[PDB]
């Protein structure tokens, strides 16, 4: 809508405190204009049909239990838009500063989220085994690298390529975490998963095996189920960057950690330069080496590492 941009306060899915981008314009709406094209928040009523209507309030303050999960996905993806930014020098998900949007309020106890491939979307959980998903900033910035994925490499949902798609969405997802600072970890969603249960998460980056989820490319799941494992073979990719950045002794290789920012910054490069829609897993590797080589020279313990990394998963 067009309005007058301000500042409103809310509390978000785990009673935090924050300030977010409003519109005003009778009603204070989810629309933050400072950032490229704006940023849009729905409310989804319970429904399915999306997006459902631009979230309208009257005061400006969201301190409403049903304002939550609105207030969690509009600021972190307000938060995610800037990393895109500020780190890679990306605008928006196409790089032409395309507006962002999110519903929230999906269906009834729907334990997931997505990207559409418009849009992004996110259930409020059944309350068990989760919360409102828009409540975890690793979980938006997942959902958000969706979209950057499909405007870049177009990595098919399916397979390895489909793995790959995942392991981006957690890899990316991981250093949002870590770039707002907000009790960064290597764990996937441990912030709206089992309520519940502390200390756990829905999957590991540092030890993909804790939950089932393979580390080593032999452990590959060759099913049909989700996709042919996109969700689960992704726990190698993931592996192998926590390596990389991290370092670590895995299946008895060495491996020096260069970092996150560079393992951001290979990563990025591969992702925009030389992924495919149908890129395997051996393709990654290659993709891999290639944009450490471009980025720090041949025989740079940059380009080691991530040799190293691969190996130790079993990547050749
Ligand atoms: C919490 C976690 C990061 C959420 C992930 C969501 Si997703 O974007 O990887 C996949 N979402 C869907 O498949 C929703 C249905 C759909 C809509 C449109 C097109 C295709 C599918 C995530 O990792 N989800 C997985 C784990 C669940 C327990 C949350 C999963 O869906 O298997
Ligand atoms: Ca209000
Ligand atoms: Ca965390
Ligand atoms: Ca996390
Ligand atoms: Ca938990
Ligand atoms: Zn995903």
């Amino acid at each position: 809508i067009t309005g007058t941009s301000t500042v409103g306060v809310g509390r978000g899915v785990l009673g935090d405190q924050k300030n977010i981008n409003t519109t005003y314009s009778t009603y204070y709406y989810l629309q933050d204009n400072t950032r490229g094209n704006g940023i849009f928040t729905y409310d989804a009523k319970y429904r399915t049909t999306l997006p459902g209507s631009l979230w309208a309030d009257a005061d400006n303050q969201f301190f409403a239990s049903y304002d939550a999960p609105a207030v969690d996905a509009h600021y972190y993806a307000g938060v995610t838009y800037d990393y895109y930014k500020n780190v890679h020098n990306r605008l928006s998900y196409d790089g032409n500063n395309a507006a962002i949007r999110s519903s929230v309020h999906y269906s009834q106890g729907y334990n997931n989220a997505f990207w559409n491939g418009s849009q992004m979307v996110y259930g409020d959980g059944d309350g068990q085994t989760f919360i409102p998903l828009s409540g975890g900033i690793d979980v938006v910035a997942h959902e958000l690298t969706h979209a950057v994925t499909d405007y870049t490499a177009g990595l098919i949902y399916q397979n390895e390529s489909g793995a790959i798609n995942e392991a981006i969405s957690d890899i990316f997802g991981t250093l949002v975490e870590f770039y707002a600072n907000k009790n960064p970890d290597w764990e996937i969603g441990e912030d709206v998963y089992t309520p519940g249960i502390s200390g756990d998460s829905l999957r590991s980056m540092s030890d993909p095996a804790k939950y089932g989820d393979p580390d080593h490319y032999s452990k590959r799941y060759t099913g049909t189920q989700d996709n042919g494992g996109v969700h689960i073979n992704s726990g190698i990719i993931n592996k192998a960057a926590y390596l990389i950045s991290q370092g670590g002794t895995h299946y008895g290789v060495s491996v020096v950690g260069i970092g996150r920012d560079k393992l951001g910054k290979i990563f990025y490069r591969a992702l925009t330069q030389y992924l495919t829609p149908t890129s395997n897993f051996s393709q990654l590797r290659a993709a891999a080496v290639q944009s450490a080589t471009d980025l720090y020279g041949s025989t740079s313990q940059e380009v080691a590492s991530v040799k190293q990394a691969f190996d130790a998963v079993g990547v050749k």
